[PDB]
């Protein structure tokens, strides 16, 4: 029975290595990673890989894992499929953790805007949660934080979070953690998926997926918001990304709003994420 070598990058940046059966189906795999991670709440979380055209997609667990990562390696990252709106809610400070260990990097890779004041907040919980209680012996006038908080770090930046991590002792890492959560879940982009497209008029826009639903991004000035209540259907055609928005009362029909995405394969991806993003928080 031939066995594939499988290399999944963790959200600690750690590389976890093992074999699954050639024919093995994502479960498989996704149950090996969450068994080394000790996490049992796993419905939050899934595998991602990278498509001929270095597009990230999830690792379907239901699907063989050769059919879907076809030509490319058997490589994959640990992520965050679905962000919880209350993370106070997980049973397990584990599952916090590791919803943590993915925010930092939504941070710091500049997918989750932040103010200079929350990026400094939360970092003082990360150092706390890490480091424990400020200690002056560490940090003098001109330290510089091995931690990465922010796309762009500055000597004000550090300095600001050494301010509040003082303000934190005797905070356990469970606790600073909960309190990372808290402060991360109220960021107007917390656990929203960006995919490109052009409305039925050719503008650019950018679509969000996420728990509370459908997000239109035409400008800064211009946002339209589907709670996942209105949007009625979903679908994709070619190029092409429909959804059918429910009668207002005492309307007569069902509304439908096309949007374009650069390809076939960008708009099966983002239907996909859709439905399942609907299942879950129409579950949860
Ligand atoms: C297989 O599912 C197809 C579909 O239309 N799903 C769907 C997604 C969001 C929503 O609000 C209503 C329905």
């Amino acid at each position: 029975p031939k066995s594939m070598q499988c290399k999944v990058i963790l959200l600690d940046g750690s590389e976890y290595t093992c074999d699954v059966e050639k024919r093995s189906r994502g479960q498989v795999l996704f149950d090996k990673v969450c068994e080394h991670l000790n996490l049992l709440e796993k419905d939050y979380f899934g595998l991602t890989y990278r498509d001929a055209e270095n597009q990230k997609n999830w690792l379907d667990p239901a699907k063989e894992i050769k059919k879907q990562v076809r030509s490319g390696a058997w490589h994959f990252s640990f992520n965050v499929k679905f962000y919880p709106p209350d993370p106070a809610q997980l049973s397990e400070d584990i599952t916090r953790y590791y919803l943590c260990l993915q925010l930092r990097d939504d941070i710091v890779s500049g997918r989750l805007p932040c103010s200079f004041v929350t990026l400094a907040l939360l970092g003082s919980y990360t150092v706390q949660s890490e480091l424990g209680d400020y200690d002056p012996d560490e940090c003098g006038s001109d330290y510089i934080s091995e931690f990465r908080f922010a796309p762009n770090h500055t000597k004000e930046l550090e300095d600001k979070v050494i301010e509040l991590h003082k303000s934190h002792r005797g905070m356990t890492p469970a606790e600073a953690e909960m309190h990372f959560l808290e402060n991360a879940k109220k960021l107007s982009m917390y656990g929203v998926d960006l995919h490109h497209a052009k409305d039925s008029e050719g503008v650019e826009i950018m679509l969000g997926v996420c728990a509370s639903g459908l997000l239109i991004y035409r400008d800064r000035l211009r946002i339209n918001r589907f709670a996942w209540p209105k949007v009625l259907k979903i679908s994709y055609k070619r190029n092409n990304f429909y959804i059918k928005i429910r009668p207002g009362e005492f309307e007569q029909f069902e509304s439908t709003i096309g949007f374009k995405l650069p390809n076939h394969r960008a708009a099966k991806r983002l239907w996909k994420v859709c439905v399942e993003h609907h299942t879950f928080f129409r579950l949860l």
